[PDB]
């Protein structure tokens, strides 16, 4: 019923081999999500489908900004899925109409995906940034694109507590 977009934000700044690993965990983000309730990849160019070792007839792509998308299907706010915010994500935000997670690795940390929430603010976007919770701290909480979609999954549709998601998950 949401929908659970991937930005492939930050594409062409990363390495053939982060690459493929943007484009295995969206694989696996596909996966799981098609054991429960959808799945949106915006900013999806030539070569994340060339990448892609999934169904493109399945999914959802966009090879234009975030924004745009948002804006061409109504939506006006969105959950920014963000390690960087202060907010906690609660059942208070599973109203909103899509939930976003940048297409992200690593190799030690840096912080990008606010990054992304200033952008979608700059085109006119109310952005919730929501972090991810295990005890109180991220320390634990696995920040890999299929984990954490599948934390959120728990939560709404299994009805799991975010303890109990972030367990089972990690
Ligand atoms: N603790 C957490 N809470 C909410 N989202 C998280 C999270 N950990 C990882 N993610 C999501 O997983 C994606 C890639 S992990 C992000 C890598 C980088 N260290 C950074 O934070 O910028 C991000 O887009 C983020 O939305």
């Amino acid at each position: 019923w949401p929908y659970f977009i991937i930005d492939l934000y930050h594409w062409d700044k990363h390495t053939q081999k982060e690459k493929g690993k943007i484009a295995l965990q969206v694989n696996q983000s596909y996966g799981l999500l098609r054991d429960y309730f959808e799945l949106a990849v915006t900013w999806a160019n030539e070569e994340f489908r060339e990448m892609f070792h999934g169904p493109l007839d399945r999914i959802t792509t966009y090879g234009g900004p975030t924004s745009e998308f948002l804006k061409e299907n109504g939506i006006n706010e969105v959950v920014l899925l963000d390690p960087w915010a202060e907010e906690v994500l609660s059942e208070k935000d599973f109203d909103v109409k899509a939930f976003i997670i940048g297409g992200i690795v690593d190799t030690n940390k840096k912080k990008t995906t606010p990054k992304i929430g200033e952008e979608l603010e700059s085109a006119g976007i109310k952005v919730r940034r929501r972090k991810i919770v295990l005890r109180g701290d991220v320390v634990g909480v696995p920040d890999r694109i299929n984990r954490i979609l599948g934390i959120i999954l728990k939560m709404m549709v299994e009805g799991k507590s975010m303890d109990e998601a972030v367990y089972e998950m990690q």
